[PDB]
């Protein structure tokens, strides 16, 4: 079975389409996303993020930042200033030095490989079979090269990449709204860890484009949870004296802390900061309130609304053009940005009801099962049919349908008729092919008679009038006097 897999630049998530429904699969750890992380044993995912504090020289992350670049890539230059691990030229490309003592180097593909097959690792336990097939989804803004990097990193973890879908594209299949009538303009909004997209996306009767793309490389959760470590070092100094930034664990463990209090504020108005051991022995517990939270970062909030006008301008649009909006990554989950959107759309409400940070994982599994054999409803077999309507004159020239279009030949057919004068001792069988009720206005194939009919009233004698079609398309027409034996046959090419 084939699986969809988010391959992110802070985390990544995986999903698959099992018994009518899309499941997300929670990793070893019980966590439904991954740290894109890994770091004397070789550590992916929570574990490695878990080290960076204390070695970070030897913890690599952000690999999606190199994946597919050249060396000389204005992007990757500017890159490599706050990565703390060592990148190195090799044939123009950018490598990744890490000491295991044993020193290896590492192309970026590698990296997100390693990555890859943690997420393949956690599919196979949940499912009890093993993964060879993905759907894997790349930012909107990925040229050949780095679609065709993100490929090679499935194929090095023992994955079939079958589609690389674009990233908006998926969350947009995940709402379902490649199944809908007419043209509409989406937004997606897409706010992960540490990178803001934009996308304008067009869909005119199934089919999407991307329009325009902008956004910000260095904005996402991440800022967010450093304004608010920032905040508590600096309110633990002045409540005690103790300066903490140098202490390994004490940092760690406020990371962990401000993480998940963040996210209790998208749901409460107040979250509780408890650590058991913070520095020295001494405890450390304060409330931050939803408010406080969002004093301290409204700024980098506000920030996100400029990518929106600029796609817009880009896109020669007006607010009013756009149809939907799309919330993707965890940080939409934030009352204060959902409500900034909406103010930005002059009310407009953002659409949601799927987990923001499981959006792009959940719709790359839906076009998985698209592609998927073990989807098997129920088999077809192909008709012989006739593609025109055959029939004979009736009294005043109407059209009397044997044969109606698409009716499977070989067949035979027969219908029953009389004398439309009394004691009438002969009829003519004139065959017709065509759609309109006046045999005038049809096509004349051929006509043949049956005489001696005995003296009867009209309506009284029975004629069994039959069409026969064989597989070569062979038509025969024949009459029969049922109550005498009286037959006569013509046979049409």
């Amino acid at each position: 079975t084939v699986v969809g897999i988010d391959l992110g630049t802070t985390y990544s998530c995986v999903g698959v389409f099992k018994n009518g429904r899309v499941e997300i699969i929670a990793n070893d750890q019980g966590n439904r996303i991954t740290p894109s992380y890994v770091a004397g044993e070789r550590l992916i995912g929570d574990a490695a993020k878990n080290q960076l504090t204390s070695n970070p020289e030897n913890t690599v992350f952000d690999a999606k930042r190199l994946i597919g670049r050249t060396w000389n890539d204005p992007s990757v230059q500017q890159d490599i200033k706050f990565l703390p691990f060592k990148v190195v030229e090799k044939k123009t490309k950018p490598y990744i030095q890490v000491d295991i003592g044993q020193t290896k180097t590492f192309a970026p593909e590698e990296i997100s490989a390693m990555v890859l097959t943690k997420m393949k690792e956690t599919a196979e336990a949940y499912l009890g079979k093993k993964v060879t097939h993905a759907v894997v989804t790349v930012p909107a803004y990925f040229n050949d090269a780095q679609r065709q990097a993100t490929k090679d990193a499935g194929t090095i973890a023992g994955l079939n990449v079958m589609r690389i879908i674009n990233e908006p594209t998926a969350a947009a299949i995940a709402y379902g709204l490649d199944k809908r009538e007419g043209e509409k303009n989406i937004l997606v909004f897409d706010l992960g860890g540490g990178t803001f997209d934009v996308s304008l996306l067009t869909i005119d009767n199934g089919v999407f484009e991307v329009v325009a793309t902008n956004g910000d490389t260095h904005l996402g959760g991440e800022d967010f949870d450093q304004r608010v470590m920032e905040h508590f070092i600096k309110l633990y100094k002045k409540k005690t004296g103790k300066d903490v930034r140098k202490d390994n664990r004490a940092v760690q463990k406020l990371r962990r802390e401000v993480e998940k209090a963040k996210r209790a504020l998208s749901s409460q108005h107040q979250a509780r900061i408890e650590i058991e051991s913070f520095f020295e022995g001494e405890d450390f517990s304060e409330t931050l309130t939803r408010a406080k939270f969002e004093e301290l970062n409204m700024d980098l909030f506000r920030s996100t609304m400029k990518p929106v006008q600029k796609v817009l301008e880009d896109s020669d649009l007006k607010k009013s053009d756009i149809d939907e909006i799309v919330l993707v990554g965890g940080s939409t989950r934030i009352p204060k940005i959902q409500q900034l959107v909406k103010e930005f759309f002059n009310g407009k409400e953002p659409s949601r009801g799927i987990n923001p940070d499981e959006a792009v994982a959940y719709g790359a599994a839906v076009q998985a099962g698209v592609l998927s054999g073990d989807q098997d409803t129920g088999d077809l077999v192909l008709l012989d049919v006739c593609p025109l309507t055959l029939g004979i004159e009736t009294v005043g020239g109407v059209m009397t349908k044997l044969i109606p279009r698409n009716t499977v030949v070989p067949t035979k057919k027969s219908q029953i008729f009389s004398t439309a004068s009394d004691n009438q001792p002969t009829f003519t069988i004139k065959v017709y092919e065509g759609e309109r009720p006046l045999t005038k206005d049809n096509h004349l194939l051929g006509t043949f008679d049956l005489t001696g009919i005995p003296p009867a009233p009209r309506g009284v004698p029975q004629i069994e009038v039959t069409f026969e079609i064989d597989v070569n398309g062979i038509l025969r027409v024949t009459a029969e006097d049922k109550g005498t034996g009286n037959k006569n046959k013509i046979t049409i090419t």
